């Protein structure tokens, strides 16, 4: 594989390790991966990081009751661009009524970009993905990894 | 002030704000600022970040019981180069005997580099600085700022 392909694989491994850790501990998380539609307007609302990705940093960001935990992390390729970012809230009626603001923000950004957003529920530990206006819930670890590899 | 001067002042303010937060909560912390002596060999022992400095990120790094809290943050060229880095433990017999490995690590790196290290005690929330093999204990906010500005 090329260096670009290896870097992508390392980033997917970092993300999946972090998401799996947070799901097990019921740490709420909201992680948007920018694709071809630029997300600068939303990146600029958060705290700039421009940091190399690691599972450790992703986990540390979302620890409850910390400066960076509220709002979205936005990733650009192999970097964490910013944390605590604003995302628009979807009004879609196909968001389960029990779900809170993290899921509505994820669907919201997915309606105006081609990004892929991962959500960990602090209530259940369930993992979901928002893409193209649709929310897919209760993902297995294998399903999440496959979705990321396909992205 | 010039852009470089404004950037240095912003970094000092981010550091002091994070140190004050951690001192209040008695969160142990270890933050080494590289100077003329290169510290690449120690940076390489940690988790790479190469992140923009913010008080928020510094606080999120040092939260107890998290991946990144165990070890030193090393700053270089106005960025957080890495977290959870190893520093050498001083064998000096002239460190206050009630202090533990965090402070001995800070003195240790200060014995072999011209770096400035900030330590927050998890026992007391006291703030200290290691430079040139010596530990300056129980610093006020004004004292720490003066040291950073002098450095
Ligand atoms: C974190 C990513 S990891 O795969 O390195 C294991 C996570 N760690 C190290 C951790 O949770 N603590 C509390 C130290
Ligand atoms: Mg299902």
């Amino acid at each position: 594989p090329t260096p670009v392909e290896e870097a992508q694989q390392k980033t997917i491994e970092a993300i999946t390790k972090a998401i799996n850790y947070m799901a097990k501990r019921r740490i709420g998380a909201l992680l948007t991966i920018e694709r071809d539609t630029g997300m600068g307007d939303y990146i600029e609302t958060g705290i700039p990081l421009n940091a190399k990705v690691s599972s450790e940093l992703l986990i540390n960001i979302f620890i409850p009751n910390t400066p960076l935990h509220d709002g979205a992390v936005i990733m650009k390729n192999n970097e964490i661009a910013a944390a605590a970012c604003y995302l628009p809230l979807s009004e879609s009626p196909f968001i389960s009524k029990e779900l809170g603001t993290r899921h509505r923000a994820a669907v919201g950004i997915s309606e105006v970009t081609d990004s892929l957003t991962i959500i960990v529920s602090e209530e259940t530990g369930g993992v979901s993905v928002a893409k193209n206006g649709d929310l897919h819930r209760e993902l297995t670890e294998e399903a999440l990894k496959e979705m990321l590899e396909a992205e």
